[PDB]
């Protein structure tokens, strides 16, 4: 019990020594050397209990007093923590494998969770406060976070940061997990083995870039790929790979380097397939541009439900881009880029699927034209909890893309998995 | 082996003898010299593997090292090695007709890449560092640098270095190849000197330039052309060619010169032609203003599939610089000014052909007309599947353009390639 107490006493020691209020001095390293000198000074003279473990961990206390993340860090030093919740100053929840608990670490003042939310979105140049009080944001480390503002939140600040998890899905076990139906996995290796323009949108906690890494393990080794992401979280397992990410605006807000122009850069460097980690903004438009002018078998993932939405997200990017186009040629430009179309969801009982595989057909008019191979058609859900389907197939003679597979000679195996679907 | 280890004891007693600080001290020819002499002193000062033969050699790279690009200028010095696409330290790709292979080439760590390509870029005023990292320039021999720095990248310095092709075809190797007869090519080649304008559309991939490149081949000397272009990439052999190229923007958003700008100048330069790139933006209306008056001999390209589809491309074009022109008088001014309509497509199989040489007859209500003189009808297949056709003449006896061929004497000429068509 007199951990609190004896690191009040050794603050308060400290700050008479080298206060707060003494900052430009007893910088990174000079802080790093007299915190621990006081602190070991007043351990000497000043008797508490605490041992050399515990005189480390005070030491380290009021290293995170001077320049630190608050009370955060003893949780996430650890490995059961799974989730780290907060709602408020006074609260913090914890998921252990399974159960959902409360815990007994609070923060003093929403002054201090308010400081520590702004600089744990510091470190990504971002910065929450009473103009933007919304932020999401994913630390290089891994993890996730979002934060929440006063003005909104009528709590003081949100804050919810959720523990790092790796999936590296393959093919061969998505059959297993029950994804998608063998019949299916074959066409998709067909899909992506012939250099299809395709987007694999995706809703909400669905999972797209593990399937979007699932499908890319299907590229033949020579060619010469270049992927545009903002976190460096795929693993490509070829050896001619370009890798590249996003460096966000300054702390003055200047030289900053867009996705856009990331793309509008890898559109010169001969590359074959420009993968996308995200879209998020006009970028999409020079994409499109670099699935049309023979760059064939670029990728690239979307938040959209389903297709027929994914299709007009894109089109309100491509206006919003401030280009002056008239959405007829929009919709022509689009129509005559994209090429497949996966749609993956979450279904109600968790379980992760692939709901569509779908073909953009062509324009007449101003409706766009799809012909969906595949649905995931539910079927009901057992008694033990868990929902049921089936991928049933619309079973079309000869895809739109059945030209590409002539020219590479897989079409006979793509029309074997047509045949045993079609059924 | 010990070629590294020699070479690195000689690089450390070259530095200890001339330090690269010494730049310009011992110039060029004194550098030679001197530092020659050290290493060849060195070599018998400290032991080494190396003879006379592998002292010129470890002379030979001190003095790249000094000055030199390095590993590079083995390649760069050759010919049939085309593009050369830096990765990394560890890993140096370079294209050889058609295909990449990896070479055996190394180096010695990042920071020496990024000083290198810095060396690189230089040539053109152009920086490239932490603050810029983002470089395009146009060296001066011709060849094209892209760079991209750690910064954005991850696994080291980015470098892309697209060597100027030479080898561009003549309408010789077109018809040669089963492009286009040798009714259609003496047809084009009529059209071509005649000074007919012209507006070559293509499908993705179809390769456009290369048959622009062909037809301009015909234009007659003495005429001031004044091309346009988005990226060097045309070859014209006359006396009297003024080339322009656009300025992409920069990161900071200022300085930019359009290639609707570039237009809108050639058209104050007293020209004879104009031969765009291509027509992508608003300034295809400029471009019909030279076709219209006066400059009897413009040029262009642009990106669809049928003659139609490319009209409407055109007035899409021009109905997006929003200068509020109804939709009637931009068809009477596309039926005004176009006089040839070329169309090349890829087929199918993998294979490119010449397809349409439709012309512009006139306006009847509210639709535009054409007359296609020529055109190539898939016939079926072969026994190992390569579509297959025939370049037919529909047999028109005086096309529009006859008129003003009767100017330049040509018409007998074009009488009869149209008659042995016929026949």
């Amino acid at each position: 019990d007199y951990y609190h107490a004896t690191k009040t006493t050794i603050f308060n020691a400290l700050l008479n020594t080298i206060d707060l209020s003494q900052l430009a001095q007893l910088d990174l390293k000079q802080a790093g050397e007299e915190i621990r000198d006081i602190v070991a000074e007043l351990v000497a003279i000043k008797n508490v209990s605490m041992s050399v473990a515990e005189q480390e961990h005070l030491v380290q206390d009021i290293i995170n007093d001077v320049l630190g993340y608050g009370p955060l860090e003893p949780l996430l030093a650890r490995d059961d923590i799974a989730d780290i919740m907060v709602n408020g100053a006074h609260r913090v929840f914890i998921e252990v494998g399974g159960k959902v608990q409360l815990t007994n670490v609070r923060f003093r003042d929403n002054l201090q969770l308010m400081n520590i939310c702004q600089r744990i979105v510091s470190q990504v140049g971002r910065r929450v406060d009473e103009s933007s009080p919304i932020c999401d944001a994913r630390l290089p480390d891994g993890s996730r976070v979002n934060v929440i503002a006063p003005p909104l939140a009528l709590d003081g600040p949100t804050l919810t940061i959720r523990k790092f998890k790796k999936d590296k899905l393959t093919m061969k076990n998505l059959v297993e997990f029950a994804s998608i139906s063998p019949e299916g996995a074959r066409v998709l290796g067909v899909i992506g083995a012939c250099r299809c323009n395709l987007v694999i949108s995706g809703g909400t906690g669905s999972g797209k870039t593990t399937l979007l890494n699932t499908m890319t393990a299907f590229i033949d080794p020579t060619e010469r790929v270049v992927t545009c992401e903002d976190a460096a979280e795929l693993q490509l397992q070829q050896p001619h790979v370009v890798r590249l990410e996003t460096r966000p605006p300054n702390l003055e807000g200047s030289g900053a380097v867009t996705m856009r122009d990331l793309v509008k850069n890898c559109l010169r460097m001969r590359p074959e397939r420009i993968i996308v980690g995200e879209v998020r903004g006009p970028e999409a438009f020079d994409l499109l541009q670099a699935m049309n002018t023979g760059h064939d078998g670029s990728m690239g993932t979307l938040h959209a439900n389903s297709p027929r939405e994914a299709i007009s997200r894109i089109e309100s990017m491509i206006t919003m881009g401030g280009y002056g186009l008239p959405s007829k040629t929009i919709k022509e430009m689009i129509v005559g880029s994209v090429d497949v179309i996966i749609q993956a969801a979450r279904l109600r009982d968790g379980s992760r699927r692939i709901t569509h595989i779908t073909e953009v057909v062509g324009l007449e008019g101003d409706v766009i034209v799809t012909q969906d191979l595949f649905v995931y058609e539910i079927t009901g859900e057992d008694e033990h909890g868990k929902v049921v389907g089936k991928h049933r197939s619309t079973g079309i003679a000869r895809p739109r893309f059945w030209d590409r597979a002539r020219y590479y000679g897989l079409e006979r195996e793509l029309a074997e998995a047509l045949d045993a679907a079609e059924a």
